[PDB]
């Protein structure tokens, strides 16, 4: 039943970005099979041209894309394959509709959609789990991408040359690192700060990676932008995650404290982002007229 997935994925045809609904920013996963994900995410690897311009055989590609999802858990509610997906779908949207995309680099790109697969892996949940602050769980997600990575079969990286290679992973090991709420927390006030002044400017190589950081959890964080029905449910997911009528404030306080500025950030980088910032504004004013 596993060759027998594969199988499958691999002849399977794959349908266009639009047809698949993965362009847009409200996107939502719940009426799609896993092996519907697997095709999503096909697609998102070829619309931003990363099969070709780094010679992805596709059942490789397959192969790798089954190696993680099956290393994500499904009996955890909400870190699990699906989040993982999502995050991915977000960060494919930011660089299409959101047009992120002409201010990176091909291998920054690469990275990005990597690192936004894997930065969870075998995560087991929150509570099921360091008195460092270390990014230890961060650590291990890139740890569990490098591996299967590395499988037999699965080596989408196969294609880069050796310098390729090396600065694709650090910028996967940054993104997946970045994904430690610690870590935002720490580095935000530098990024809200130069926009404020406008002096933000991704030619600085110290200020294009602060922002791949802040993209990787403006995905990372993307369930809090979608429509009400959408947030509702994965707020739903959220909760039983965490606790395995207090809830609604606990979600303003959530987005105010944030979700807000990271969003209002990015738009201001790219106006077209917009719906991500509007998204979330619309689920604060649901959140909080439920707080009564
Ligand atoms: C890069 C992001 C780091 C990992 C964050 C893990 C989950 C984020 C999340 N967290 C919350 C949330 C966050 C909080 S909280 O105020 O930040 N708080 C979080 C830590 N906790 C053990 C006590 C409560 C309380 C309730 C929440 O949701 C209940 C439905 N809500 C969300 O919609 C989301 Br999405
Ligand atoms: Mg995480
Ligand atoms: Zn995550």
């Amino acid at each position: 039943e596993e060759t027998r997935e594969l199988q499958s994925l691999a002849a399977a045809v794959v349908p266009s970005a639009q047809t698949l609904k993965i362009t847009d920013f409200s996107f939502s996963d719940f009426e799609l099979s896993d092996l519907e994900t697997a095709l999503c995410t096909i697609r998102m690897f070829t619309d931003l041209n990363l099969v070709q311009n780094f010679q992805m055989k596709h059942e490789v590609l397959c192969r790798w894309i089954l190696s993680v999802k099956k290393n994500y858990r499904k009996n955890v509610a909400y870190h699990n394959w699906r989040h993982a997906f999502n995050t991915a779908q977000c960060m494919f949207a930011a660089l299409k509709a959101g047009k992120i995309q002409n201010k990176l680099t091909d291998l920054e790109i690469l990275a990005l959609l990597i690192a936004a697969l894997s930065h969870d892996l075998d995560h087991r949940g929150v509570n099921n789990s360091q008195l460092y602050c270390h990014s230890i769980m961060e650590h291990h997600h890139f740890d569990q991408c490098l591996m299967i990575l590395n499988s037999p079969g699965n080596q989408i990286l196969s294609g880069l040359s050796i310098e390729e290679y090396k600065t694709t992973l650090k910028i996967i090991k940054q993104a997946i690192l970045a994904t430690d709420l610690a870590l935002y927390i720490k580095r935000r006030g530098e990024f809200f700060e130069l926009i404020r002044k406008n002096q933000f400017n991704l030619e600085d190589p110290h200020q294009k990676e602060l922002f791949l950081a802040m993209l990787m959890t403006a995905c990372d964080l993307s369930a809090i932008t979608k429509p009400w029905p959408i947030q509702q449910r994965i707020a739903e997911l959220v909760a039983t995650e965490f606790f395995d009528n207090k809830i609604p404030s606990m979600q303003v306080g959530f987005i105010d404290a944030i979700c807000l500025q990271l969003y209002e950030a990015l738009t201001h980088v790219s106006e077209d982002c917009f719906p991500l910032l509007d998204g979330c504004r619309k689920n604060r004013q649901k959140w909080q007229a439920l707080a009564e």
